[PDB]
């Protein structure tokens, strides 16, 4: 009932996003996939294609060295060769495998350091469009680590008094305007050393200090684009089971 | 090299889970949807149907009071009257409209809370098979909730020095054993008033110090499941966008 404004536009406000989120938790699956599957698709006819790229790059874990513990992680060099298996063809466009590291630092630098390495792999437009859920899978890395901690993707190394290992498995499937006619897929292993032990890290956040040696192995598969429209959702079924 | 030692079996040593995480981001769709949708599910053939379900409780969204400010939460009342019009047929087995509040405690204190009442509402077999994304969707409604911020589940109401209101969307679909011949429907409404500022919320913790007041709207429905293996994959992109 008040009178109507004259319109005030603040062109730095952030509108609210009408992007459509769908979390599946699929309880046991006919064969197991140890990766996070974090999917940022424009078109759910190319789901299908994007969880058959999780399926390809299952194949890609290794087991870490004895000395670090019995963990699986995402090997770059071991996924280079599986590239070449994938059908329909497609190409590496990118790999990493680098070493970050930092001493009494807070969380949340060891997460920027982690992040920059991401952007450096996915580039400025493909990052920017996928940047809510690259910080979102970067921080559920280092914290909010209780709620994962039995889950496939991440598995606990050698636990001492002074560090803790794991690993931890997470895979980006991106299909939107910055891709065009490839869907982009960016298997990630994390090798992650901290100085804390199981207890402290299950419950670190961003605002906690510690001391960090973490390898990252990843790369960059673009996959031309193959529509699933016509085909019957069994196959997508079979796919999520790992039987496709 | 090592000599084969006999077994030690350590009973309480929780196994790693075998189920397979996927999440979607749907960029752009035809329809919004302005609920977070969480899926616990053992055969992926009822997924259409989840998704259906969650597309049939948008409707059940309402605003805020203007006092509180201008964001949509989930009606229970409105999702009764919803409950009623979806098919195939099936039956609303219990709902709440409940205030929880807390002074100067943990955030984590708040979380169980929370907690307590979706347990109440779910039940003591169906809290068991979703405890994990249960627990984690819960922490994410009070915490982690920088990356959500402009996210459409999400929204944000009145901001004063001393306190900000929000509301957070949030539907949880089940089906596995412990559900047998139906699906279950959780969609939960939360209307919050937290005692900081904004910025300060952004980044809040579980180890954050913290007053609430809290209304939690919520409903358990009951649809007996139906399979959709032998319809189209369109099919199923057609109920992400809303349009099926
Ligand atoms: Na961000
Ligand atoms: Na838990």
């Amino acid at each position: 009932h008040s009178p109507l404004e004259d319109i005030k536009v603040n062109p730095w406000k952030t509108p609210q996003s009408t992007a459509r989120v769908i979390t599946l938790r699929v309880e046991d699956p006919n064969e197991i996939n140890n990766l996070l599957s974090i999917n940022e698709i424009d078109n759910p006819n190319y789901i299908l294609q994007a969880i058959m790229l999780a399926n390809a790059f299952q194949n890609a874990l290794v087991p870490t060295s004895t000395d670090f513990g019995d963990a699986l992680r995402f090997s770059m060099p071991k996924g280079l060769e599986i590239a070449n298996t994938i059908t329909p063809m497609g190409a590496v466009v990118s790999y990493v495998d680098q070493n970050v590291t930092q001493t009494n630092n807070q969380v949340s630098v060891m997460i920027n350091k982690v992040l920059e390495v991401l952007k450096t792999v996915l580039g400025v437009a493909l990052s920017g469009s996928v940047i809510d859920q690259l910080t979102a899978a970067v921080t559920n890395t280092f914290t909010n680590l209780n709620t994962q901690k039995n889950e496939a993707w991440i598995f606990w190394g050698k636990e001492t008094a002074n560090q803790t290992n794991y690993t931890y498995n997470v895979l980006f499937a991106i299909q939107n305007a910055q891709t065009g006619g490839v869907m982009y897929c960016v298997p990630v292993g994390f090798e992650i050393k901290v100085s804390a032990v199981k207890e402290q890290v299950l419950f670190f956040t961003i605002q906690d200090s510690a001391s960090y040696n973490v390898n990252i192995q990843s790369l960059k598969f673009a996959q031309p684009l193959v529509s699933s429209s016509q085909y019957p959702i069994a196959d997508l079924t079979s796919a999520i089971n790992g039987t496709l």
